[PDB]
């Protein structure tokens, strides 16, 4: 009646183990790990507290691949399986994601104590703003640093920026190799080339100040290059690591820093502060509720979130407008004809009020925006267990939530005929958004309390963009530009570009080119060049 002589086989197949020859240890540190893996996963497919998880033959590695390369297609798949709540590995992290306007409820209106969106974020961007802002500090913080910034993005700001980054539009057509107006009456261009340069030199110019605009002149735009690089998915799994790449970001995020604290204290010295800029704005509404101050290299680091975050969801909105429009003769026509009325044939400056009179002009931005949300998916970190309201899930703490609008935005149940452009689809609602009823204050401004929408472009929650009215005055004065000035259409053969989903913004896939020609063959732009 002997369990014993079991008990030393145990010992002994244990030492028969480690004394296999290392041809079959290698094997079995990877067979074992994988078929350790597929036992796992069948276990946990029996599991009615949880929701179905993707299969993965790959350990780690998740799902990761499909989901990088076409998560909307991937998706749609899971859906089709599992309905509207699923999980999936990615690369060391659980992921469950809830599809639809549910979704939206779930997540982005998630009470404080049960996510957080810093702990999924710090890694991806601390690195390249800086230490003291946006992911890396608390949640508190973050929520009067958007009230800062929000104080800035005033409608009497956006009636100065509006003739500055007209200004600065014009100076692109006139100087930049990719046009020159004054001496050539047609060209090509690629829209990822000229987008992120127009959208830099006008976000410089109005929430930086013509210092840091003038800077652009010099090799100090090199840079804005160098940081730009850093900012990039990879910085999820590898944040730092001693390569060249990282060095230049690190660089570039100390010398850019230090010439805004530069400018900062320079004004400081000299009492020069009034309400230009975004920085003399920051300077003067910068203290926190417990009466600390944020400092110089904190306001610097703000400037460099804020811009940096701006430059690559607008830089892509403005390329995916541009590459619809090229295949869409008659919604130019029909824009150009709104310019006419709104600015009298032209003989009528652009304002920030006249804007606001140029419904399809909005309507082109608002559905740019539905086809082509710049971010596919935002996260959470679960902090506590989560029960998910009418199911038997429990997102336990660890996991991470996904939710995905564009997704939504993109599905014919909430969009007839949701795969083709149509800015008709919001004649009588052209407002960038909306609260469809009550509203609620998380510290930077009343938002919208619901969630349900099933089109959400700047997200919602305490997590909700601060940036929309700036990126549409923004993107209406460029458009009003580009539409008085220029035709564009298509190189023979070429169409849409499909989005690049690796890249921090659903940017698209390049080269992404189009042709444009003047309207006025004759017009010059003036000033000094
Ligand atoms: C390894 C194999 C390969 C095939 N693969 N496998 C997986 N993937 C992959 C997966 C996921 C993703 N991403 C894309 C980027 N994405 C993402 C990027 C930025 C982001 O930002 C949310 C927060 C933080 O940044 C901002 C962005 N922003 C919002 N408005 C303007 N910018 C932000 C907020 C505030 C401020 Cl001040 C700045 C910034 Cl940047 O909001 C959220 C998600 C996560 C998924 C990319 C590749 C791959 O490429
Ligand atoms: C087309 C332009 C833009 C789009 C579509 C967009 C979209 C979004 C979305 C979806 C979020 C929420 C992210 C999340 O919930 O995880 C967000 C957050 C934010 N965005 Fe934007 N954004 C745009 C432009 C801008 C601009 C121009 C600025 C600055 C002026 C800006 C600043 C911010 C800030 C400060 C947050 C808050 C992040 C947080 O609270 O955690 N965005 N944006």
């Amino acid at each position: 009646s002997i369990v014993g002589e079991a008990l030393e086989y145990v010992n002994i197949g244990l030492s028969h183990f480690l004394a296999l020859p290392l041809a079959q240890r290698i094997s079995l540190i990877i067979i074992i790990p994988f078929i350790y893996n597929i036992v796992w996963q069948l276990l946990y497919s029996l599991r009615k507290d949880r929701p179905p998880l993707v299969f993965y033959w790959i350990p780690w590695v998740g799902s990761a691949v499909v989901y990088g390369m076409k998560p909307y297609e991937f998706f749609e798949e899971c859906q089709k399986k599992y309905g509207d709540i699923f999980s999936f590995v990615l690369l060391g992290r659980v992921m469950t994601v809830y599809l639809g306007p549910k979704g939206h409820e779930f997540v982005f209106n998630a009470k404080l104590a049960d996510v957080s969106a810093e702990a999924a974020y710090a890694h991806l961007t601390t690195p390249v703003f800086g230490k003291g802002v946006i992911h890396d500090c608390p949640n508190s913080r973050l929520m009067e640093q958007k009230k800062f910034v929000k104080g800035a993005l005033t409608k009497e700001a956006f009636k100065s920026y509006v003739p500055l980054i007209a200004e600065e539009v014009y100076k692109y057509f006139r100087d930049s190799k990719n046009f020159r107006l004054n001496e050539r009456t047609t060209g090509t261009i690629d829209v990822m080339v000229t987008q992120p340069e127009m959208t830099i030199f006008t976000a410089s110019r109005s929430l930086l100040g013509k210092e840091m605009r003038a800077k652009l002149d010099t090799d100090f735009a090199y840079l804005y290059s160098d940081l730009d690089k850093g900012f990039t998915p990879i910085n999820f799994v590898f944040p730092n690591l001693p390569l060249e790449h990282y060095r230049k970001r690190d660089h570039a995020q100390k010398a850019i820093s230090g010439t805004y604290m530069s400018l900062i204290k320079e004004r400081r010295k000299n009492n020069d502060i009034q309400d230009r800029d975004l920085i003399d704005s920051l300077m003067k509404n910068s203290t926190y509720k417990d009466g600390v101050k944020m400092t110089d290299q904190e306001i610097a680091n703000l400037l460099i979130g804020v811009l940096m975050g701006g430059q690559h969801t607008s830089a892509a909105t403005s390329a995916w407008i541009l590459l619809h429009l090229a295949e869409r003769p008659d919604v130019q026509q029909e824009l150009y004809e709104e310019q006419m009325r709104v600015l009298d044939g032209g003989k009528k400056e652009l304002t920030y009020d006249l804007l606001q009179e140029m419904p399809l002009l909005n309507q082109t931005i608002k559905e740019t925006l539905r086809m082509h949300h710049p971010l596919h998916s935002l996260f959470r970190k679960v902090m506590k267990d989560m029960h998910v309201p009418n199911t038997s899930y429990v997102i336990p703490a660890g996991y991470h939530v996904l939710v995905s609008p564009g997704y939504t935005h993109l599905r014919d149940e909430y969009f007839p005929n949701a795969h083709q452009f149509n800015i008709h689809r919001w004649n009588n609602d052209s407002a960038s958004s909306y609260s469809v009823g009550e509203e609620v204050d998380y510290g930077f401004g009343a938002i919208s309390k619901g969630v349900s929408s099933p089109y959400l472009p700047f997200g919602g929650g305490r997590h909700r963009c601060i940036g929309e009215h700036f990126a549409y005055c923004q993107l209406g004065v460029l458009m009003s530009i580009f539409i008085r000035t220029l035709k564009w259409h298509y190189p023979e053969g070429k169409t849409v570009p499909p989005p690049d989903f690796t890249s921090m913004v659903t940017l698209p896939t390049g080269p992404a080119k189009i042709i444009w020609e003047k309207r006025n063959p004759e017009q010059k732009i003036g000033g000094r060049h």
